[PDB]
RNA sequence: AAAAUGG
RNA sequence: AAUUGAAGAGUUUGAUCAUGGCUCAGAUUGAACGCUGGCGGCAGGCCUAACACAUGCAAGUCGAACGGUAACAGGAAGAAGCUUGCUUCUUUGCUGACGAGUGGCGGACGGGUGAGUAAUGUCUGGGAAACUGCCUGAUGGAGGGGGAUAACUACUGGAAACGGUAGCUAAUACCGCAUAACGUCGCAAGACCAAAGAGGGCUCUUGCCAUCGGAUGUGCCCAGAUGGGAUUAGCUAGUAGGUGGGGUAACGGCUCACCUAGGCGACGAUCCCUAGCUGGUCUGAGAGGAUGACCAGCCACACUGGAACUGAGACACGGUCCAGACUCCUACGGGAGGCAGCAGUGGGGAAUAUUGCACAAUGGGCGCAAGCCUGAUGCAGCCAUGCCGCGUGUAUGAAGAAGCCCUUCGGGUUGUAAAGUACUUUCAGCGGGGAGGAAGGGAGUAAAGUUAAUACCUUUGCUCAUUGACGUUACCCGCAGAAGAAGCACCGGCUAACUCCGUGCCAGCAGCCGCGGUAAUACGGAGGGUGCAAGCGUUAAUCGGAAUUACUGGGCGUAAAGCGCACGCAGGCGGUUUGUUAAGUCAGAUGUGAAAUCCCCGGGCUCAACCUGGGAACUGCAUCUGAUACUGGCAAGCUUGAGUCUCGUAGAGGGGGGUAGAAUUCCAGGUGUAGCGGUGAAAUGCGUAGAGAUCUGGAGGAAUACCGGUGGCGAAGGCGGCCCCCUGGACGAAGACUGACGCUCAGGUGCGAAAGCGUGGGGAGCAAACAGGAUUAGAUACCCUGGUAGUCCACGCCGUAAACGAUGUCGACUUGGAGGUUGUGCGCGUGGCUUCCGGAGCUAACGCGUUAAGUCGACCGCCUGGGGAGUACGGCCGCAAGGUUAAAACUCAAAUGAAUUGACGGGGGCCCGCACAAGCGGUGGAGCAUGUGGUUUAAUUCGAUGCAACGCGAAGAACCUU
RNA sequence: GAGUCUGCAACUCGACUCCAUGAAGUCGGAAUCGCUAGUAAUCGUGGAUCAGAAUGCCACGGUGAAUACGUUCCCGGGCCUUGUACACACCGCCCGUCACACCAUGGGAGUGGGUUGCAAAAGAAGUAGGUAGCUUAACCUUCGGGAGGGCGCUUACCACUUUGUGAUUCAUGACUGGGGUGAAGUCGUAACAAGGUAACCGUAGGGGAACCUGCGGUUGGAUCA
RNA sequence: GCGGGGUGGAGCAGCCUGGUAGCUCGUCGGGCUCAUAACCCGAAGGUCGUCGGUUCAAAUCCGGCCCCCGCAACCA
RNA sequence: GCCAGGAUGUUGGCUUAGAAGCAGCCAUCAUUUAAAGAAAGCGUAAUAGCUCACUGGUCGAGUCGGCCUGCGCGGAAGAUG
RNA sequence: AAGGUACUCCGGGGAUAACAGGCUGAUACCGCCCAAGAGUUCAUAUCGACGGCGGUGUUUGGCACCUCGAUGUCGGCUCAUCACAUCCUGGGGCUGAAGUAGGUCCCAAGGGUAUGGCUGUUCGCCAUUUAAAGUGGUACGCGAGCUGGGUUUAGAACGUCGUGAGACAGUUCGGUCCCUAUCUGCCGUGGGCGCUGGAGAACUGAGGGGGGCUGCUCCUAGUACGAGAGGACCGGAGUGGACG
């Protein structure tokens, strides 16, 4: 960390003697990610740091932002009753979480009929559910795509407040994730590789290895142009890979697409590793 | 006799 | 004439007064940053890395010291194509000159930096033991010789740098000899010591040597002053002194030997941290506070550490030697270098300039002079960095135009502002004139002086050409045309300056108080305004406001602050009288206190900034001459303060020993029979193994009813039966005696409740801890039944309390009243002590009030917002517990005192109400009506919600109503 | 089941009648309400609203009690006084442990630097002293030498440098102590009223915590009819 | 290997000796209070680990199967 | 063994980014024939391509694969020789 | 009518345990058969479910045959010797083998095959090497060769258990390792006789023993190969480590 400080300035001076090198601090995973038009560049570039700037550094795959979602739906309760004397802390909700449409992220139902819950704790309920989604209600990771419907509620005169609302909405989607089952989702990365015809197939081959879909193929000039789709994950390394391929006579643009759920065996080692 | 508390 | 000088505001509260912190308005800067940007003058400009430095430049000069001649420009001579009379080519230091060398002088100045340094520095005032190139005064001398040596030559070693060997040579280079005295040595007699020539035409000029002066510079000494820290109190062996020897220009432990045992320090030594000092600068009414850039003086340093050489002067910025780290060269053997001179580069940083011109002037080095050298200096460049002056137009102009903003849509505002019209043209621009800084120096020419000389030289006049970097100088004049020239911050209060719109506790703002949640003068934009202006804001920084460290000029009963009390050393302070001294003090004088700056009066730049003449001031210090009241010293006194003695009085004053009565507890026995004990109510407990109760005898410990008291005694803490023994203080009466013998007191020392600690005793009662029973939601409590340490004694330790009057001690003074207690004189006096109340005065108020918190004086202790914290760390003390001394970071905008109006109280008093009591009838349970919540629904319309919603809006939903 | 009436229209959803049927209920847990006399209690009657639709509301008469000793207690209100740390005013204010986050700081096996004391070692160059040897322009000379000097060597002083052991200062250290700031956490309620056991001071013992208890002290406690 | 457990939400009875589910807390409804806690009144909730076997009948007894504890697990 | 042919509606359809005999899933045909699978393989992103099955010619006598049984073979690595 | 004895003692047993051997081979280790699948496609490059068949003697065991008138037992040291189921070096097939470098299988036993830190350790983990740091058998090779740290006498203590004496597949500190080699074997070295008359030399070679390891650099050649990154085979030369 002594040559972390030295990490930064060295990166600021190797920006400064090659355009192509690029330094950004991805501030989900909080990992410095070095950017390079080549493997060859960046390796350079490391080993200058080792001696130039004598900066010890080890290179290593960027870490993937993932997301979860409901994959089931189900009707639960969140009930937060703390009353011993004076003034205590009621608050109760009654929430329906069903998986929302890929990419609409939350869409907050007020179902509350009888006026159960007063009008002035429903926004915090919201508020309370929102900032619990952002927490990891399954690994640790945004929860996204799910649909909450307050339908039913308790209250107090005196005891209820709107930060009671608040943990009694946690608490719903607490009990809704038991229910729920969320699943870890991975960004899926729009990637469109253009090459000469003859290596078409293996390039194709690669996207399939990596275990992203081809979306379709396309003539271009003389190279033909294929469009795919492959996670951020398998697609670190393809620029190599590629260039291998197609005798370095290949090119790739890749693209955020989506988040696709991930294999049930990824997720898995995912909620490991969030575990520990 | 007992007789706490009240963002 | 040298003065003319002094503002507050906001924020603690429901409100108030006080206390107290925080914040703000001002001025200033080597500034930086942001935004903007006409001009000129004057000035300033690496604060950071005493970091590393490419390149050039910053110290040379002299041929009137000398051998020479490397050049060159000539001359003469001789050869030459032979301009047939010049040219060429050679020779000749032959001359003008001059490379290199010897020599002399300078290089110790000038320029840079502030690292080190808390005094081997600086500043002010004194002093004896010195030295001093160049300059200047006076008096003498200046004789006659010698031996070298560079350059040069040959040779030779090295990559280079740098050399080696042999030979030759000069001097104002070097050494004898003579000379030797107002010199040195010595008591004296005696003895001893120097020199240089050169230049012009015998003379003149310059230089040389000896001595004594002068000036100047420099060295040295002493006293006072010059940062902070005691959570640094001891420090020092050349150490302190002496003596002798040596050493220095000179005094000196300067050095050495020997001898003695000193020296320094609470008037701060030693050590630690920080730092160049000053004249001055900034701020301030001042006193202070802060600061030491530029300018001037002084000091210190020059890659780092160290040393000497030469010299009048250096332990030497651009010298030497050594070591070290760096950089560079190398043939690997060895070499070379030092920007804290100027400019400039890299690096560092928020940030600080051109690798300019000229020696025209002033000043310096060398020279006879001419001249040469000078990054000193004079000037130019860049930079709004500051200061100062000026400009960006000026009159007219209602059309009160458009257009903007606002509006109650009437209009208002921008705003005479703009258009429009009539003028002016600073400055910029273009053109053309034009100072002054310039003195001198160089030619002649003349007289005089000098001399043998109308020579030469010197002096003063005279005459003729001639010297400006700045520079396209200032300044003046002319020409065209308002043309080419305004921005920045702010408008909630403080604080001069308000609306609209947008946003909606968001975005944001903010020095403080705060502002923003849908009518934001507080955010952002617009219109309008306010303030300043080529600047305007922001940040940093200092002083002020801050009387908030209070010398001037504050506090301590309750706001922060009186040591628990006392004794007492050092220290501070001290009654009254006479004489004496003159230290302080006062007066006058004299020397000094650099210049600049500041101040006053002036002068000069068109003005101003800026420059300059004179004065004032420099508040201080030394010395001399005076004054003598007061303070001090000395001497003699006096009695009034203080003290002693004689006599008597009161007292829970202290220490030691003894004793009495009451009660509790226990033990033994008698009588007697079922309870006792305890609480709010109980229970634990005790009792038929006879309790409790009652009576008798005995044991032991602790404390002394009543008297008894706003009583008394004691420094304080404290002290209570009676008796004796030992002992301290206080007070009164009347005399005598002493003669200021006093007051306060850092440090120091002693005393110091309760609890606690050590050792050895004691132990009735009481009772931390502990146990059980209750109480309670729980009850580690409060209550009950038990109960150990301890409480008691001896000796030792601890050293603290709301140790309180939250009021230091001593002295004097300033209306009264009512009491208590204890003397004393003759009902009326007169002392000591004490309680309540109260006047003036004082106090923020409460209150204090002759026992002051009034009015003054002496000395001491202590305080400087609330937390953190009386804590940490260190020291000291302690057996331990702990005590004592005593911070910082960080955090908040308060914390606090007294009093006022409420409210409230399981505070008090006085009243009252179907409040309770005394009664009567109900509700809660059933069925049903009705309203409500909830749930259901396509919808079950909406409102009402503790009392004070719920047969409520609704005094009447089949449709309508709805 | 059969009707009546009002009304466009009585299914949802009227009142009423007739016949039949004949629920719960046998006096109401804890708790709780009204009423002091023409009152309560009970008995009928009328009216507004309104086509129709009252056990409600509003109003009218009939009959017609019991009990009040009193202010000990409960609750509320008024007035006077007193305490107060309260002022959207006791539904006030407010203390500490514990949980979590953050910040500064103390201790800590130690670890890495700076400066420095003491005790030694060391000895370049230079200067001074001595002189194994070597060498020598100027002076002297008996002409051989001599005087004197230089070099070398040596000694003293001393820079770099080296070693041991302390002091001080700064940085850092697993973990740990207390402090502060958070946010409607948890546990109580210690103080402010006599704060419900007056509070507080010193000391000692005990306890999750605020604290409690003993001993002595202070008033900066209320109360007193 | 030998023993003891597995019962309303929690902790405990009941098993021995078949018929014949308790206690405290918690929960729920009503009340008290301005409200909460406390307090008062009323009520609900285990078919007894998981099955099999026996019996007219099983929490009860027998035997697995799972669970959770204790003890033992040695000497060359 | 060898010389040939080895197809046509038709890439069967669906699905498939693509899927044409040969990914998968439904089919599962008909046609010209001597005979030629809505394909047994290799192959391609898919194609294409290279076979094969099937069949015709050539060749001129046996040929092919099960059953039962005799005897052998591999499977079969160790420490003094 | 219960226990302790590590303070112990006697008579006995290999009738009966602990060690090593034996028998056995459950277990262990090694190999094979079938092939569901995995491997983009594709069972068999590599791997392989559900099941099946063997081999070794190799762990943990079973049995109690040898030894109780004694067969010393962990680890280290010294010294070895064999197997091959091969760690390195040699040869080869396949590959999901571009090269380099690997994977896997076959052949091969000539030689070679770390030093340290910690622990009694074997082992293991770790540091740093190496071409490699092989796996086993040999009374878990080797105490009439060494050690004596572990372990298992008597002393003592802790935790624990027990009323206690004492005890522990707990821990802790301390605590006597004898033997002059007859035979076999082995390393050396002589005497006798023989080999046909005696004697002095020089030999032939049946037979036996020893030795056999390997790195790095350079050249080939930045050549083949690869888009690059990298980087050879084959062949040649030099210089090391270890050992003799
Ligand atoms: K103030
Ligand atoms: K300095
Ligand atoms: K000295
Ligand atoms: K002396
Ligand atoms: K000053
Ligand atoms: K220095
Ligand atoms: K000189
Ligand atoms: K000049
Ligand atoms: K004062
Ligand atoms: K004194
Ligand atoms: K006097
Ligand atoms: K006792
Ligand atoms: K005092
Ligand atoms: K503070
Ligand atoms: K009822
Ligand atoms: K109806
Ligand atoms: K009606
Ligand atoms: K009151
Ligand atoms: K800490
Ligand atoms: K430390
Ligand atoms: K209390
Ligand atoms: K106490
Ligand atoms: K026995
Ligand atoms: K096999
Ligand atoms: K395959
Ligand atoms: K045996
Ligand atoms: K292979
Ligand atoms: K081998
Ligand atoms: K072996
Ligand atoms: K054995
Ligand atoms: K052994
Ligand atoms: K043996
Ligand atoms: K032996
Ligand atoms: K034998
Ligand atoms: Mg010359
Ligand atoms: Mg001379
Ligand atoms: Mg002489
Ligand atoms: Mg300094
Ligand atoms: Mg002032
Ligand atoms: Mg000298
Ligand atoms: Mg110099
Ligand atoms: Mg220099
Ligand atoms: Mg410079
Ligand atoms: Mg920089
Ligand atoms: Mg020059
Ligand atoms: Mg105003
Ligand atoms: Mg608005
Ligand atoms: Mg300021
Ligand atoms: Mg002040
Ligand atoms: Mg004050
Ligand atoms: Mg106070
Ligand atoms: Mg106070
Ligand atoms: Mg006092
Ligand atoms: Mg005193
Ligand atoms: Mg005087
Ligand atoms: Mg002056
Ligand atoms: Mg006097
Ligand atoms: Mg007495
Ligand atoms: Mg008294
Ligand atoms: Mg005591
Ligand atoms: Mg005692
Ligand atoms: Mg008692
Ligand atoms: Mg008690
Ligand atoms: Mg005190
Ligand atoms: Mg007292
Ligand atoms: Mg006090
Ligand atoms: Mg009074
Ligand atoms: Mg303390
Ligand atoms: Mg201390
Ligand atoms: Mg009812
Ligand atoms: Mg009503
Ligand atoms: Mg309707
Ligand atoms: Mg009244
Ligand atoms: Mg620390
Ligand atoms: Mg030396
Ligand atoms: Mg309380
Ligand atoms: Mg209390
Ligand atoms: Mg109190
Ligand atoms: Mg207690
Ligand atoms: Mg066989
Ligand atoms: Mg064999
Ligand atoms: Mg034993
Ligand atoms: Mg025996
Ligand atoms: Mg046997
Ligand atoms: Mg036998
Ligand atoms: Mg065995
Ligand atoms: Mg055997
Ligand atoms: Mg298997
Ligand atoms: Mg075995
Ligand atoms: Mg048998
Ligand atoms: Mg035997
Ligand atoms: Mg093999
Ligand atoms: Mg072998
Ligand atoms: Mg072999
Ligand atoms: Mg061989
Ligand atoms: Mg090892
Ligand atoms: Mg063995
Ligand atoms: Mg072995
Ligand atoms: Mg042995
Ligand atoms: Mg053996
Ligand atoms: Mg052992
Ligand atoms: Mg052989
Ligand atoms: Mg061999
Ligand atoms: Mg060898």
């Amino acid at each position: 960390k002594a040559d972390q400080d030295k990490m930064t300035q060295a990166l600021v001076k190797l920006q400064e003697e090659d355009p192509t090198f690029h330094a950004h601090t991805d501030e989900e995973t909080g990992q410095v990610i070095i950017g390079g038009m080549g493997e060859l560049h960046l390796d350079i570039l490391v080993d200058r740091m080792k001696k130039e700037f004598n900066v010890e550094c080890n290179v290593g795959a960027p870490m993937v932002s993932y997301r979860e979602t409901f994959k089931s739906s189900a009707q639960v309760q969140g009930k937060f009753s703390r009353q011993s004397g004076g003034r205590g802390q009621y608050g109760d909700v009654h929430i329906e979480f069903t998986p929302n449409e890929t990419g609409a992220g939350f869409e907050f139902e007020n179902a509350i009929v009888g006026g159960v819950v007063p009008r002035e704790y429903i926004p915090s309920v919201e508020a309370g559910l929102k900032d619990a989604m952002e927490n990891g209600v399954l690994a640790g990771y945004p929860l996204i795509d799910v649909k909450a419907k307050l339908y039913d509620g308790s209250y107090h005169d005196v005891d209820s407040s709107e930060m009671a609302f608040k943990i009694a909405a946690s608490l719903a989607l607490k009990e809704a994730a038991k229910k729920c089952d969320p699943v870890i989702l991975e960004p899926m990365m729009k990637v469109t590789i253009e090459m000469p015809e003859e290596y078409m197939g293996d390039i194709m081959g690669d996207v399939t290895s990596r275990r992203g879909r081809v979306d379709g193929m396309e003539p271009r000039g003389n190279a033909q142009v294929v469009n795919a789709y492959v996670p951020l994950s398998e697609m670190f390394g393809y620029a190599t890979s590629l260039r291998s391929n197609t005798q370095g006579r290949g090119t790739y643009t890749m693209y955020f697409d989506h988040y696709a759920e991930v294999p049930k065996s990824i997720a898995e080692d995912i909620i490991k590793k969030n575990k520990g």
